[PDB]
């Protein structure tokens, strides 16, 4: 891919993070805590999962940006509506304003409703994603090979201003402590 060059500065809204998130200072990593990490709660906050949002709003034009997801073992990415749900059980789909994938037990997915099966033959370390609003696409690249196409969300109806997503996923298993990092330019 050429997308490079539409490359924007993301960075993490404390406001919308489960309240278990640990955000470092300069809004670039995220990890999960062991804790609740002593914020009040409000209305924004994702509760049932480990999630935030990027502060930046997009309503056109064409954006990417790179995520690092070493050594985790689960976490979702993408871009969302700005009026996603917070509150209670959602699935990631188009449906529910997600345009998602996801790592988890192993196998990768994209967030369509039904779920589909991704085949990746080098486990990525870093993710690029990018959006082009007008065209109404987003796609997920392999950093790791080479940039290539892991998924095309296309046709998508936006129905709003979209921010980045990020989910770290959960730390049952002691495996997943690791954050993800947005990756300079
Ligand atoms: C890549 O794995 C990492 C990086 C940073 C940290 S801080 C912590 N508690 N666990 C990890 C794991």
């Amino acid at each position: 891919h050429h997308h490079h060059h539409h490359m924007v500065h993301i960075t993490l809204d404390r406001n919308t993070a489960n309240s278990w998130l640990i955000i470092s200072k300069d809004r670039r990593q995220v990890r999960m805590g062991d804790t609740h990490q002593n914020v009040s709660d409000n209305k924004e906050r994702f509760s049932n999962y480990p999630m935030v949002l990027g502060a930046q709003r997009f309503s056109s034009g064409k954006m990417y940006w790179e995520v690092d997801v070493t050594q985790k073992e689960a976490w979702d990415l993408g871009v969302c509506r700005d009026s996603v749900q917070r509150k209670g059980q959602f699935s990631l789909s188009p449906e529910n304003g997600f345009w998602t994938i996801w790592l988890w037990q192993d196998s990768y997915e994209a967030g369509t409703s039904p779920q589909t099966t991704l085949h990746i033959q080098v486990p990525p370390c870093q993710i690029g994603i990018f959006v082009d609003y007008e065209a109404g696409v987003v796609s997920f690249y392999n950093i790791t090979d080479h940039g290539s196409l892991i998924y095309t969300f296309s046709e998508c109806v936006f129905a709003g201003p979209l921010r980045p997503f990020f989910n770290v996923g959960f730390n049952y298993s002691g495996g997943n402590a690791a954050p993800l990092k947005l990756c300079p330019l």
